[PDB]
This record gives structure tokens, sequence and C-alpha cells, in this order.
């Protein structure tokens, strides 16, 4: 039943950026090791609702090599696998 | 990349006009109950996405003492809670 307003359409994009945007959409900090680095791409079929973007952020993040953990205060930490 | 895009920058403005801009930023006609009034002044600190603004529009409502109700046909009805 959730709003299904989230999409993501990146071709080539730094890998941080994308990272960053996503954390300010769900509205989590983001921690990142210095070894995150390199490009992604990835695009949405169709609109997502949130739980559903967090859900292909974790599971595209653990595809690419990176570690992904909650810490408190609504942190993500993203650092290489 | 281009989902935080949304902005509020109000003030001094009628209740009543700024639900009618919101829904106008959404896409959605507005329905309203009976005795829908007040004034507001709202801004946003940065974009938000979709769900970050309407979740901003519900907070703000929710507070005067209104709820949002999605309807069919892209409409959004704000009635006295």
């Amino acid at each position: 039943g959730a709003m299904a307003t989230f999409t993501a359409n990146f071709k080539d994009t730094d890998l941080k950026s994308f990272i960053e945007t996503v954390g300010a959409n769900l509205n989590k900090t983001i921690i990142m090791g210095p070894g995150v680095q390199g490009k992604v791409s990835i695009r949405t079929m169709t609109p997502l609702n949130e739980r559903q973007y967090y859900q292909l952020f974790l599971n595209l993040l653990e595809a690419q090599g990176y570690a992904v953990v909650p810490m408190e205060n609504d942190v993500l930490k993203v650092v290489k696998s």
C-alpha cells in the first residue's frame, strides 16, 4: 500500500555520489570508507516504494562488493566488502 | 539523480491556497472538507523528494488538525482529523 514514488536512472555514475544521493533520499546519515570508489549503473523499471528502494540499494551495493551496515542515530556505513 | 527537486517557500498564505499549491506540484486534485481554514508559513531547508515533500505536507496538516486521504483518479482529500 505505500506510495511508489522512488526511481533510479544512473549510467556510469560516480559511486560515492550515488550512495550520497540514495542516503539523502532515505533520510540516512552516510559514513563511507576511503575504499568506496568506481562507477555504478542502475535503472528502475517501475517506481518503487521506500522499502523497495532501500532493498534495491542494499542488493546493488552487495553486488558491487560493498558492505553496508546500520549504525546508531540513523547511520548507514558503506565499506569495501 | 533528480528526485530531490521539490521546494516550498510560503509566507503568510492561506492554508487552502497552500494545500492547492501542493496538490498542483504533486499533480493531484484536492478535495477539501468543510472547515479547512488557516494561515501558514513554511520553508524547506533543502530540496525534497516526493515522499519527503508529501510527508512534510502531512505533518504540517496534522498539526493543524487535518488528515489527508488519497483517493482514486489522483485525488487528495483533506478533512478534519
